[PDB]
C-alpha cells in the first residue's frame, strides 16, 4: 500500500508520458495486458513501454495521433499470446479503410508468436497478420522496432483494406499509405517478407536489416511490391532470403516505380537485387506500362546461392532485371568465394527489360 | 531510510530495465563501481546506466545477450580509474577467445584514461586497450558511444583471441567477429585507430565521427584492416 | 518496512515514556516477552505496557527509580508462561536482600497463573 502509494506519485510525473503499466499492464510475459495498451492508448497522452514482456490477446490498434515508445529492443517486448487465433496482425492503425495519421512507433521489439500455430504456417489473406501493418496511413515514423517470429510480414506498409488490390496494370489503389520512414529496424522469422510496401508512397527505408525467412517461398528482405512509388532505401543489409531487395509487381497490378537504393549489403540471398514484373516478360505480353525509373547505387552482393531452396531451386543472381524501363546501376560488387554456388548468369538484363545502364561493376 | 525505501519502489518498478545504482553504483567520479556493474550485467536483465561517471578498477566484461545502454554520451560516463595497470580494454566480451552474440550498447562515453600512464602510450600488444573491443561475437550493435582518450583504439572489432593474427596472404582467421552494426559513434584521442575492424565481416559503420589521434604513427580515423571484408562505411566524417 | 519507519517515528516521540513494544515486547499471549520488558526496565526511561497480554518466562526484575505504568487493568495484562518452575513472585524488587528506592507502579494486571501448577 506504501509501494502503491510512491508508484502514484511517480505516474503522475508522467517522465515518459504514460507507462502502460499506470494502467494496469503487467509484462510478465503471461498476464493479458490488452486492456492496459488500449486504455492507455485511448487516453491522448504519449505512451511508454518500460521492462518486460507484455502478453496481448488480441492486435493492438493504434488511433491518429499516437506516441508509442518502448525501453529499446529486447527490453520492452509486446508478444501475442499463445491461444491468439488467427486474422489480426499484432499491431496496426485502428482504421484499416480510410487510415490515420501521425503515429510515432519507436525502441521496443514485436513478437508475433507465430509458433503458436505448429511449423510451415503463414497469413491467413491478404495483409493479415503481420507483426505491424499500416494501412491508408499519412506520417508514420518507425524506429528501432525489432520484428521477430512473423506470421506474414516483419513491418508492411500498405493502401487501405485488410486485402491487396488487383486493378490492374496502369493504375492507382484509393487510400495509400503516403510519408513514412522505417529506420534502424529489423525483422527476422516472417513467413513472406520482412519490409514490405504496397500502393503507397514517399517513404525511405534507412539502415535495417532483414534476415532469415522461416519459409522458402518469395520470401523477400525487401520486397518494394504492388502500387509502390517513391520509395528510397539506404544502407540496409539483407541476409539468407530468396531476394534481397526485391522490386516488382504481381500480374494484374502496377509495378513499383520511381525507387531509388543508395546503397545496400545483400549477404548469401539467392536473387540479391531482383527487379520484375510477373506478366510482362513474354515477348508475346504487353509491355508493362508501369514498370520504371529505378537508380540502384553503391550495391554489393556476397556468396549469392540457393542452398535452401527459395522458389523450387531459382538459378541465383547478384542481379537480376526484367520488364523495367530506365534501370541505372552505378558502382556493383559481387563476391563470392565459393564458385559450385552460382552456376547460370552472374547478371541478368532479360525479358522485356530495355534502356538500362550498368557502369563501375 | 526513507529515501531508501523510495528507491526501493522505484527500482523495482524497472523503468529502464535495471539501473545500476541499484546494485551499488554511485557514479560519482571517484567510487569503484565495477562491482555494481558486474552484478548488474551478470543479473540476466537489460541494465541502464543513468546520470554519473562511473569509475571502474577493471575492464567491464559483456556477456552474450546484454543490452547495456547509458543517459547519453557525455551524461552517463564510464572511466577507467587513474590506479588501472596495464592489459584490458575498458569493455569487452567476456568470452575473448570464441566469442559471444547478441550485444547492444547504446548511449554512454567510454573515457580510457590513457593520461593515467604518462603521454606518448599505445596498447601494452595485440588488441589490448581500447575503450571496445568486440572478439569473435556475432550480432552485435553499437549506438551513440562516444570514445575518448583511448590507450590503443576507440572501437575495434577482431577475431577471436587478445593477438592479432598473422596468418598469411590468402587465409582466412578462426572465430570472426560478425554482424556488426557502428552507428553515431565518436571517437577521439586515441593511440591507434578511431573505429577499425579485423578478420570479421558483415559490418555497417554509418555516421561515425573519428578525429584527432594523440599520436602520430600510423593512426587513422577509420581502419578496415587485416582480414576484414564484406563492410560498408556511409555518411561517417574523419578529421 | 514503511511501517517499521512510521513505528520507529513514534517510539522517538516516546508519548508515555518508553514502550515495551519498542524492545520487541508482542503481548499476544504466547510470546516470551521477559528479554524486552528487562530491555526496557535497564534502559532508565520510564517504561509504559500498552494494550496486550505479555507472557514472561520468568519473574520481572525491578531496580530503583523505575517507573512502570500500564494501559489499565485487563487491558495492559503480564502473566507467567505454562511452562515457569517454582521460586519466583511475578514481580519484584532486583535487590532481595537490602532492597530498591522509588519505585512506581501503575495500572495493569499481573496474572500469576497458579492454574499452571
Ligand atoms: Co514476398
Ligand atoms: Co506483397
Ligand atoms: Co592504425
Ligand atoms: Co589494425
Amino acid at each position: 500500500h506504501f509501494a502503491d502509494l510512491v508508484i502514484q506519485v511517480i505516474d503522475e510525473l508522467k517522465q515518459f508520458g504514460v507507462s502502460v503499466k499506470t494502467y494496469g499492464a503487467k509484462g510478465d510475459g503471461v498476464t493479458d495486458d490488452i486492456r492496459a495498451f488500449e486504455k492507455a492508448i485511448e487516453s491522448g497522452f504519449p505512451v511508454y513501454v518500460p521492462y518486460g514482456t507484455f502478453m496481448v490477446s488480441r492486435g493492438i490498434k493504434l488511433p491518429s495521433n499516437t506516441v508509442l515508445t518502448g525501453a529499446g529492443k529486447r527490453n520492452a517486448v509486446i508478444r501475442f499470446m499463445d491461444s491468439v487465433g488467427r486474422g489480426e496482425s499484432l499491431m496496426y492503425n485502428e482504421n484499416v479503410t480510410t487510415g490515420n495519421e501521425n503515429i510515432f512507433l519507436s525502441s521496443f521489439t514485436l513478437d508475433g508468436n507465430n509458433k503458436r500455430l505448429g511449423q510451415g504456417i503463414s497469413g491467413i489473406g491478404g495483409s493479415r497478420e503481420s507483426n505491424l501493418s499500416i494501412r491508408a496511413c499519412h506520417n508514420v515514423y518507425i524506429r528501432d522496432i525489432e520484428a521477430v517470429d512473423c506470421t506474414l510480414h516483419g513491418i508492411d506498409i500498405t493502401c487501405g483494406g485488410l486485402d491487396y488490390p488487383y486493378l490492374g496494370d496502369g493504375t492507382t489503389a484509393p487510400n495509400p499509405s503516403e510519408n513514412i520512414w522505417i529506420e534502424n529496424c529489423e525483422a527476422t522469422g516472417f513467413g513472406d517478407d520482412g519490409i514490405t510496401t504496397h500502393h503507397s508512397q514517399y517513404i525511405n527505408i534507412l539502415n535495417c536489416y532483414s534476415h532469415d525467412p522461416r519459409l522458402t517461398a518469395n520470401c523477400n528482405g525487401f520486397e518494394i511490391d504492388d502500387g509502390s512509388r517513391h520509395v528510397v532505401l539506404s544502407n540496409n543489409r539483407s541476409k539468407g532470403c530468396y531476394g534481397g531487395i526485391e522490386i516488382k509487381a504481381h500480374g494484374d497490378a502496377p509495378a513499383a516505380y520511381n525507387i531509388s537504393i543508395n546503397g545496400h549489403m545483400s549477404v548469401e540471398d539467392v536473387r540479391s537485387y531482383n527487379f520484375r514484373h510477373i506478366g510482362h516478360h513474354a515477348a508475346t505480353a504487353p509491355q508493362s506500362v508501369s514498370a520504371k525509373n529505378i537508380v540502384a547505387s553503391n550495391l554489393v552482393s556476397i556468396r549469392p546461392n540457393n542452398k535452401r531452396g527459395f522458389q523450387d531451386n531459382a538459378t541465383p543472381r547478384v542481379l537480376a532485371v526484367s520488364a523495367y524501363y530506365g534501370v541505372v546501376i552505378n558502382g556493383l560488387t559481387g563476391y563470392t568465394d565459393d564458385p559450385n554456388l552460382l552456376t547460370e548468369t552472374v547478371v541478368s538484363v532479360q525479358f522485356r527489360a530495355r534502356n538500362c545502364s550498368l557502369n563501375g561493376v
